């Protein structure tokens, strides 16, 4: 039922999802002379070499990539974390236009897309128990920005065309995210929330600072998919962002200097 449109979009989520207008909402802008250096965070520690890769998927709001998550194979730790963080899935938010698309932004500058590498906190056995904690997801978001090709997402590209409408899923096996990082792992946390219904407050954010770089003929795949399903009216999957949210009483921090 929901969506990005005029009538079931963002301004329209608090209806079926009250705590849309919650006190840890995400995204948030991160102003970035506001945020604190704090030398206690650790290096955050990403650890993908054993990541086994199982479908992609057009699911009416993004498409996934989504990990088996049933061993400690693709995990995310260090950083602001306490524990083990286990990858499912990662996706993305874009645009219309190279101008917008980001869910973060950085002093009001909005990127072309954003990629969300979601990953649960282990001492809670399932992502469905984990989101019901407040300590139970980190999100891993990375920018990109339009330039030259990111090689490592070009195998993503590739297979849009077979998951175009919604529902439409693909075998996509052997696939390594370790090609989507950038150089740096300097990063912002908060805690915030899912930006997607169910928009649980369960999230630590880490936003890195450094954006990838992706061609015009890269985004201009992700613009072709379809909200819609097979056979029902065409409607491009673009602008699928939520807007920054108030950032209420909470710290954003910066791992570095
Ligand atoms: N855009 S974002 O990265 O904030 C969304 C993170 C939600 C991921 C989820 B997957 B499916 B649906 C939602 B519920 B359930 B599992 B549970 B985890 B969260
Ligand atoms: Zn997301």
């Amino acid at each position: 039922h929901w969506g990005y449109g005029k009538h079931n979009g963002p301004e329209h989520w608090h209806k079926d999802f009250p705590i849309a207008k919650g006190e840890r909402q995400s995204p948030v802008d991160i102003d970035t002379h506001t945020a604190k250096y704090d030398p206690s965070l650790k290096p955050l520690s990403v650890s993908y070499d054993q990541a086994t890769s199982l479908r992609i998927l057009n699911n009416g709001h993004s498409f996934q990539v989504t990990f088996d998550d049933s061993q400690d194979k693709a995990v995310l730790k260090g950083g602001p974390l306490d524990g083990t963080y286990r990858l499912l899935q990662f996706h993305f938010h874009w645009g219309s236009l190279d101008g917008q698309g980001s869910e973060h932004t950085v002093d009001k500058k909005k990127y072309a897309a954003e990629l969300h590498l979601v990953h649960w906190n282990t001492k809670y056995g399932d992502v469905g128990k984990a989101v019901q904690q407040p300590d139970g997801l980190a999100v891993l978001g990375i920018f990109l920005k339009v330039g030259s090709a990111k090689p490592g997402l070009q195998k993503v590209v590739d297979v849009l065309d077979s998951i175009k409408t919604e529902g439409k899923s693909a075998d996509f096996t052997n696939f390594d995210p370790r090609g989507l990082l950038p150089e740096s792992l300097d990063y912002w946390t908060y805690p915030g929330s899912l930006t997607t219904p169910p928009l649980a407050e369960c999230v630590t954010w880490i936003v890195l600072k450094e954006p990838i770089s992706v061609s015009s003929e890269q985004v201009l795949k992700f613009r072709k998919l379809n909200f819609n399903g097979e056979g029902e009216p065409e409607e491009l999957m673009v602008d699928n962002w939520r807007p920054a949210q108030p950032l209420k009483n909470r710290q954003i921090k910066a791992s570095f200097k």
